């Protein structure tokens, strides 16, 4: 179980951003600019950590230049073997919309 605190003021409704979760402590945003880079150039790397403890919260959120490659990282990363472990990834902001403008 994890907490489910926000604060940062994140309005993103065309930005390319992916969330992560069920990471490692050996994964680090340099740990996942190499993960994400088979998909392309990634333009930032947010990475959820503590103040009292400074570590890894354990959920990251990965900020790409197109919408081709975000999708392309949200498709492989997802069932992904990091850590002997299942990591977790999916589209920062909802699909509440069903198609935006054309163009």
């Amino acid at each position: 179980g994890s907490s489910g605190s926000s604060g940062p003021n994140r309005r993103a409704d065309d930005n390319a951003t992916i969330r992560v979760t069920n990471l490692s402590e050996d994964t680090r945003e340099t740990d996942l600019q190499e993960l994400f880079r088979p998909f392309g150039s990634i333009s930032r790397i947010y990475l959820a950590k503590d103040k009292t403890t400074g570590q890894s919260k354990g959920f990251a959120f990965i900020s790409f230049h197109r919408r081709e490659d975000a999708a392309r990282a949200i498709a492989g990363v997802s069932g992904f073997g990091y850590d002997h472990l299942i990591l977790n990834v999916e589209w920062a902001k909802p699909s509440t919309n069903s198609g935006p403008s054309s163009g």
